[PDB]
């Protein structure tokens, strides 16, 4: 696939360090066509139960758009494509031949734009899998790390070495988003990078990608995007249908927050 030059291959020197979280995220199809991204996560009872967290607006909160999700895993350049040169932005080499296809949805949210489903399939032990870790403190965080698939492409990391702060969707004052600015000649992220992660610097879910203004010319503030907030989605609209902490404390342990589960 071919998404901006200012983006960075996951392979490159960035996803040191960072390469279990890289193997949560994956790309995928809505009736077919390719749409959006997500991601999976752990849950207290450390149980490998398929939990893929996305984005509302991709549309996957009804039973019969989520029975037609196809997921590709592992679909990422073969080789580092240095950072602002044509060959990043060019058709990639990733393969996208690890799918797989159907799931249920657990919850849906419309004002921290969430959708958690779960796959219908359990992990394939030759795909790799992790589920990373969340955190859903009330705080906000001095960078942030982004994996994504822009453009629904190859799989790019984005950093953020900038404080996150909190807003409403559009950048009103509210509480419902995380606000994150991307480095002024690093990745963003694109379309179809929606429902993406975004991690603390510990590698914790902290929220899923709503949208914004960013792209690989934006300047200033507008090189810049918002996330739904895990903290927001945690309660959400008040039952299970609608919230995550049914599904991701189901042992009722009172986690504030939670790491990672290898396959």
């Amino acid at each position: 696939g071919v998404s901006g030059s200012c983006n960075i291959d996951v392979v490159c020197p960035e996803g040191d360090g960072r390469r279990d979280i890289i193997r949560a995220v994956g790309a995928y199809s809505k009736s077919g066509t390719l749409a959006c991204t997500g991601s999976l996560v752990n849950n207290t009872a450390n149980d490998r139960k398929m939990y893929f967290l996305t984005a509302h607006h991709c549309g996957m909160g009804t039973a019969s758009t989520a029975a037609s999700i196809v997921v590709y895993w592992n679909y990422q350049n073969s080789t580092c494509r240095a950072p602002n040169t044509p060959a990043s932005g060019a058709n990639g080499d990733g393969s996208m031949s690890q799918t797989q296809s159907g799931s249920t949805v657990k919850a849906t949210y419309a004002t921290s734009d969430f959708t958690l489903l779960e796959l219908n399939n359990a992990a394939n032990p030759a795909f790799n899998l992790f589920w990373a870790g969340w955190d859903r403190r009330d705080q906000n965080y001095p960078g942030a790390i982004a994996i994504h698939h822009p453009n629904v492409a190859e799989k790019r990391i984005s950093n953020s070495t900038s404080p996150t702060s909190f807003v409403a969707w559009g950048g009103g004052a509210g509480t419902t988003h995380l606000n994150v600015q991307w480095q002024p000649s690093g990745g963003v992220t694109e379309p179809g990078s929606s429902g993406s992660p975004i991690y603390s610097p510990e590698k914790r879910v902290l929220g899923q990608l709503h949208g914004g203004p960013s792209s690989c010319s934006a300047t200033g503030t507008n090189r810049s995007d918002q996330y739904g907030r895990v903290f927001t989605s945690w309660t959400g609209g008040g039952a299970a249908a609608s919230r995550l902490s049914d599904w991701l404390d189901p042992a009722s342990t009172g986690a504030q927050f939670i790491d990672g589960l290898d396959s």
